[PDB]
């Protein structure tokens, strides 16, 4: 299917153009994903200077087509079946007591690479908030995601919460709203509702002088 394109190790390119309170920036990313394991290995550079926001606020925004699916729900795999043409992923991310992110992204094959391209627009942030002020720990608290089919739009929708640890205590709620629609016209499998479970570990490349983020991840559905 499109699922056939994920049977081996696939390389991933991630490119991000972003603007948060008029602070423009660019993130690029590359690595591999192996869906038989729901494994991702990826490194991100801010290619414009310093990242104007904490890295763990871009993890969600920076590939659910790599989740491992059981054989009994191979077919409820919308993400893989929209390949190679891909899908649009849109989100509104609400940071409690602060501004909000708006993102549009196209995940699609380009040659043999899985490409995730992102427009990120962020407005209304406080300049000494936990975000612009860089007051967030470099670690992640993942959260499951409930995938709901959207028959009208032919894709999926989901709303989940992510909790970011605040330096010195506390938690910064990030309210996620997400809809995906396919880009092609090729009949696409619409899933039954189901969960994506993710585990993310952030680290650093001791040799990398630019502002970066090393990301290892597993995601699996059930």
């Amino acid at each position: 299917k499109g699922e056939e394109l994920f049977t081996g190790v696939v390389p991933i390119l991630v490119e991000l153009d972003g603007d948060v309170n008029g602070h423009k920036f660019s993130v690029s990313g590359e690595g591999e994903g192996d869906a038989t394991y729901g494994k991702l290995t990826l490194k991100f550079i801010c290619t414009t200077g310093k990242l104007p926001v904490p890295w763990p606020t871009l993890v969600t925004t920076l590939v659910q087509c790599f989740s491992r699916y059981p054989d009994h729900m191979k077919r409820h795999d919308f993400f893989k079946s929209a390949m190679p043409e891909g899908y649009v992923q849109e989100r509104t991310i609400f940071f409690k007591d602060d501004g909000n992110y708006k993102t549009r992204a196209e995940v699609k094959f380009e040659g043999d690479t899985l490409v995730n391209r992102i427009e990120l627009k962020g407005i209304d942030f406080k300049e000494d908030g936990n975000i612009l002020g860089h007051k967030l720990e470099y670690n992640y608290n993942d959260h499951q995601v409930y995938i709901m089919a959207d028959k009208q739009k032919n894709g999926i929708k989901a709303n989940f919460k992510i909790r970011h640890n605040i330096e010195d205590g506390g938690v910064q709620l990030a309210d996620h709203y997400q809809q995906n629609t396919p880009i092609g016209d090729g009949p696409v499998l619409l899933p039954d509702n189901h969960y994506l479970f993710t585990t993310s570990t952030l680290s650093k490349d001791p040799n990398e002088k630019r502002d970066h983020m090393v990301l290892l991840e597993f995601v699996t559905a059930d």
